[PDB]
């Protein structure tokens, strides 16, 4: 799996630096760079509100059809309707994925985290992957599964960004010339960062939470001119989302519009800072670190198991998805018949019990005047279950045994649902599993505290999310703009830090674990302490030698180095040997396809390559080597490789440490890094495969 | 003015990489790195609450003494008391600055913005500079000047961080050995970033606003392991600030405790999204961009004028400060006698008029039942004037002429007060000057809008602050956590973007303008479009040649290159010439002071330099060259410069563009950057002075 070309070519023929164009062209580029950051936000807002409209309508008219048979004391008919509707929606949402785009499974972040690190993950931002991600997300979260549209919205935002960047689908591009400036690999990284923050803001209705999510976790080369377009895109997202909530008020769109603007609003509690509430807040942090470590350690084993079932065919995936949906629906209907009914309390002031699709003290098998504390949490859409656990001013609503049963159910569903072949997510199961033990500790303290148990559920959700994803700033800002409680922001990040620096003492993160399972070559930020005692010359003394071309290279050597080798960049020498730089494989296949062949070893002028090539044709990667067949009489001609050479590559000397070379490699971009000698002017090329610690430790095992 | 040594030395003798120490030492380092990030937050919270306690007590007992003579219809006695108390407080706050630490003047950011870019700004984070910054900030903002403790709190946080880093004041350091790990220049940059975000969070009571302020504007080398300590420090700051607000409730600390937790709370408005309120919000943005551009262009001329008065002696500074305070007090008392009294309205529901030190419809010369709309804004501490302009549910409280008079006064005071020799600031004058025209447009629209005029004042303040400082994310998060209005966050950054991308079309920022006035060599992020068509070899073909030392260099050449040259790093050769790397001046003076002299040209072993030096002694920069006198008989001995050489420097070749060399230079750190030839193995050193565009354009003026 290859990498991406971030390094700028400084030749005049390529016109890579956009400031060096004309004035009309820099006007058009500076207008299109903001028009696309507007349209990414506009379309991510429209598509997330379409997902929310369809999901709320489907889950509402499923739960109303369940409650109509609940109210007539027909429990088995309601169970058959529930399991049948869940099985049909999960069947559609996994048939589309396993038969039309098998890369749509899973969240999408653990890959966009690797695309923005330079790894060219293939077939990830297509058009059919976006459409089956949308329909699979609708049919998967409207089937009551323990997933969430939280994750897939990041991947849908990235696909919207890339389809706007290349001007449509991969084979139906519009031939607008003004989109020729975004054919690079730096503009794609900028657009996909805008789309990923656009997706996080569409998921959580939090603008700068999404900006900080793309800043801290997903992207890795942050620019201050990128911080102003990500800003604009999350702004247009949350404007479009709140405007289409406000238009669909008063039931003009059926359901979807009885919910409000901020999602899990608990901004009415006025949390205080008592000194006997230091012990339970650090207990929330310590237990969130331990449970996030244990949850990562078990989800690693579960995904290792699911990698065996995914290779046994395209029908074992569908059977696994339907079995997970069947077990989910059977548990979510049969488990609330174990918790006994507790009577209402008039000190809570909310209406209990309640019959309908909404939360707030639901009953389904209790007599009149009682309410079921399990069916408040189960038998509901998961957007309302977490509103029931974040319920301000509800002392002792849920018992200890019912919260234990809900916790022990959702810590199982979070393991077995993530990794199935439907578009899943990982924010919502951790939010539910964290709110469970947060309100468990809230009910366990009781009168010896002053923070509300709903805020203990918020602290439990944030503490498990930190202990399982190792994020600090994005989680505190996201929980601020989910909960609207500004006075909770100190204590809710005092709990994130204890959760993260307890969870770091046991395991890795979960994105690093999913990146390690998928084998993606992610370059870590800081080098190891043993990388400083190893030099680059010792690294190239354990490698095959560099293959090079000269400047006016014969066609036979170009064809030989293209057929026999898989390398994507070759240094150019002159055979007094003067190094020129690197030339890419993508330009070797271009001069072979263009029939730019010379008779003698003449080095050309500039106007010949201006007449042959154009700056737009040099960035089209729509080529392969198999279709071109060179005549064996014209394999003795000559190709002038001078005007296509990246004549200013980044070089290190053969005594630099591997640590400093890795720091340069990751800080600049740099698919390729030459190695010139200290005083054959090239003695090796370092790439991403050579600077990862797992490959270096296999060659020199006496280091660690 | 020199630079800082960020580049890590990879030798075993220095022990710069902290992971390569022992296990006990890495435990002690990982404990102290968080203990200092705790103590920075704890002490910045305690010192900002001491500033707030003293400022509120002094300004309260000054305004009560003014109001006691206002209520007895004695206006001239109140004017004499007001002008005398302001003149005494400004006299103390400028005498301390001009006679004890003249670097305490001005905000503090435009320098911490340059210290974190590597420029070693001298005498900036001392102990007397911190103490006179504290007392000057108290005596300057309690004198009613148009400044603010918003800025100086960044510099006080940075000084607290550096005094904790070096273990006390600059000549009273404690001799604790466990503070030897923070003697580097990377730990100082990390600590000062924690202290700067600590200061912004202590100023605005906004944690992640301060984190994003240190992320976007102040610091320039952001690390994800730094994002977790800045987090902790702003957390402890806002916890200590809110706890010492809550302890000082019910008047146990005199005043300071009748204000609340969040400062300018306007979270009761429920802003809507009408479609006829797109024209005035973009008018707020356009006028904020134009007024921020014009305010920068005039403050540049005013600071150019003040540079003449500052050089005419230490008494012209005091006369300028007292004249500014006199003009301020005469205007703030004499201007409200021009606005006529308007009667009360019962539809506003707040108590009008009010007599006291607080805001909310103040009267001072109106009869009973009326109120003065200018003295609501003037004659009050500026922390309450902006609460009066951000007043939710007050339609048409201030007229048009009174708001025009307040605007035309504060746009003059913001020019003439910033730059005087007291510890000033720049957030509060822009907040006041922006709220003025924000509520002016709110009163000008009237019934043709639905957003409250207090929210138009918030939009005007944010739009002028963006048009004059060119910040986006930090301003929207800071205005969120000042105003507590989460539903204002979309429109309040839709106005910041129009303000910033109108203001960018005219001028620079204001930090770049103050950095350009002080002549500090700030390295910009992206290179110019002409820097790609210039190579490093052409840069070194217009420079004096590199001076070098050999490896076992005689003492006479070391003394000659230390006396005759001012360079701080010399390449080491061997005269077959094998490059070793760079050696610093700070180690040349160390081997000259240590008397590590050899008789012959023997290259030593490792154990000799282990016996002479220690890893702590090699980082002590407490030396100068004038005190050491070498005997002329021992100037023919030899110094082994091998084991102190930075043997892995960052090298480029002599055909790299200046653009790519600048990108490497700024992305890695790098005080010094060698230039090795393509195929005398060194042909130059590039530093910060060579890669700035202003120095390159003076040598090759045919480029632009
Ligand atoms: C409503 C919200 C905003 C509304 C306004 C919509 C436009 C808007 O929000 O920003 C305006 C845009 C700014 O462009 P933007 O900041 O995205 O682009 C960066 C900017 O040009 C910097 O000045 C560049 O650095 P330098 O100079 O090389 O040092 C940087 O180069 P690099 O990072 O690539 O190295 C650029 O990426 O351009 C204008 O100011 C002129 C107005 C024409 C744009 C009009 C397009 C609609
Ligand atoms: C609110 C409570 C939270 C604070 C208290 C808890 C302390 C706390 O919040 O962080 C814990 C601390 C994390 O240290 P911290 O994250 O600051 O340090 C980074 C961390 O060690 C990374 O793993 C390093 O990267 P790598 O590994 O090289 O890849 C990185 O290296 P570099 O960036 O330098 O290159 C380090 O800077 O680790 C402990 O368990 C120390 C015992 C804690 C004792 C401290 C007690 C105060
Ligand atoms: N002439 C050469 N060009 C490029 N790589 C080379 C060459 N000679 C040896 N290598 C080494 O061969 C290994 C495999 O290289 P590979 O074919 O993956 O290059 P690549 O596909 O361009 O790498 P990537 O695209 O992942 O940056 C690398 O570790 C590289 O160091
Ligand atoms: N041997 C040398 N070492 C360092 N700089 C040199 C040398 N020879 C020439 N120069 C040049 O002389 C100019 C002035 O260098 P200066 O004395 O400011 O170095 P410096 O003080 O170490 O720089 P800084 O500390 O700002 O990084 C620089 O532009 C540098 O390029
Ligand atoms: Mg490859
Ligand atoms: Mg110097």
């Amino acid at each position: 799996i290859e990498s991406l070309d971030y390094e700028i070519n400084e030749n005049d023929l390529f016109k890579h630096d956009w400031r060096s164009r004309s004035k009309a062209q820099v006007f058009q580029y500076i207008f299109l760079k903001w028009t696309l950051a507007c349209l990414v936000g506009l379309f991510t807002g429209l598509i997330a509100t379409l997902i929310n409209l369809a999901v709320e309508n489907i889950a509402g008219y499923k739960l109303l059809a369940v409650g109509y048979y609940i109210a007539q004391d027909r429990f088995w008919t309601g169970l058959m309707v529930f399991t049948g509707a869940n099985l049909g929606l999960t069947l559609v949402a996994t048939v589309l994925v396993v038969y039309f785009a098998p890369t749509a499974a899973g969240p999408g972040i653990p890959e966009i985290k690797a695309y923005l690190n330079g790894i060219d993950t293939p077939n990830m931002f297509g058009f059919t992957t976006m459409m089956v991600k949308i329909v699979g997300s609708i049919g998967a979260v409207a089937a009551g599964l323990d997933l969430g549209k939280e994750g897939p919205l990041v991947h849908i935002g990235s696909c919207i960004a890339s389809l706007l960047g290349q001007g449509g689908p991969d084979n139906h591009r519009i031939k607008w010339r003004w989109l020729r400036y975004f054919n690079n690999d730096r503009d794609r990284r900028d657009l996909i960062t805008c789309g990923s923050a656009s997706g996080v803001c569409a998921a959580f209705r939090s603008p700068v939470g999404g900006v900080l999510f793309a800043l801290e976790e997903v992207a890795t080369w942050w620019r201050s001119a990128l911080l102003w377009r990500t800003f604009f895109s999350t702004a247009v997202v949350v404007v479009v989302l709140r405007a289409f909530i406000e238009i669909c008020n008063s039931g003009k769109c059926g359901l979807f519009g009885s919910g409000g603007l901020i999602m899990f609003d608990v901004s009415h509690v006025e949390v205080r800072y008592h000194a006997a509430d230091i012990i339970p807040v650090t207990l929330i942090g310590v237990f969130g670190g331990i449970l996030g470590s244990l949850y990562n350690h078990l989800l690693h084993k579960v995904l290792r198991l699911y990698n065996l079932i995914n290779q046994k065919g395209k029908i074992h995936k569908v059977l696994l998805s339907l079995g997970v949906s069947l077990f989910t629906s059977v548990c979510l209907f049969g488990l609330p018949f174990l918790a006994e009914c507790k009577p209402c309390d008039p000190s809570i002031d909310e209406i209990c019990p309640t019959n309908g699709r909404s939360g707030n003290f639901k009953q389904f098998n209790c007599p009149n005047g009682y309410y079921n504390d399990l069916s408040t949490l189960l038998l509901t859409t998961n957007d309302d279950a977490v509103r029931n656990i974040f319920s301000s001013n509800t002392p002792n609503e849920f018992g200890m045994v019912s919260l234990w049963i809900f916790f022990g159910l959702y810590c199982i569903l979070g393991l077995i649902t993530f990794g199935i072949a439907t578009p899943s997510g990982l924010f919502l199961p951790i939010i539910l599993m964290g709110s469970a033990y947060g309100r468990m500790l809230g009910t366990a303290m009781g009168s010896y505290t002053n923070i509300d148990q709903g805020l203990y559920a918020v602290l439990g959700a944030a503490s498990l999310m930190a202990g399982s994803m190792r994020m600090t700033v994005s989680l505190c800002v996201i929980f601020l703009e989910l909960t609207n409680n500004l006075l909770l922001l100190p204590i809710t990040m005092f709990v994130l830090l204890i959760a993260k620096t307890v969870g770091d003492s046991f395991n890795l993160s979960i994105y690093e674990i999913i990146l390690h399972l998928k084998g993606l070559p992610f370059l870590e930020a800081n080098p190891e302490p043993w990388m400083r005692n190893l030099t680059v010359g010792e690294l190239n003394d354990a490698k095959p030698p560099v293959v090079t071309l000269n400047g006016v290279e014969k066609v036979a050597n170009i064809v030989d180095v293209l057929r026999n080798t898989t390398h994507n960049a070759f240094p150019v020498l002159d055979g007094g040997t003067e190094l020129h730089g690197l030339i890419l494989r993508a330009h070797l296949v271009k001069v072979l396809k263009k029939r730019w062949f010379l008779n003698e070893k003449r080095r050309t002028e500039e106007w010949e390559v201006r007449e042959k090539f154009t700056p737009v044709e040099l960035a089209e990667r729509e080529d392969n080597f198999d279709d071109v067949a060179i005549t064996s009489s014209e394999m003795q001609l000559y190709v002038d490789l001078h005007p296509l050479t990246n004549t200013t590559p980044y070089t290190v000397v053969q005594s630099m440490s591997v640590a400093k070379a890795l720091v340069l490699f990751r800080s600049v971009g740099l698919r390729h890094l030459l190695v010139v000698p200290k005083i054959s002017p090239v003695i090796g090329i370092l790439t991403r495969q050579d600077l990862r610690a797992y490959n270096i430790l296999q060659a020199f095992p006496h280091l660690d």
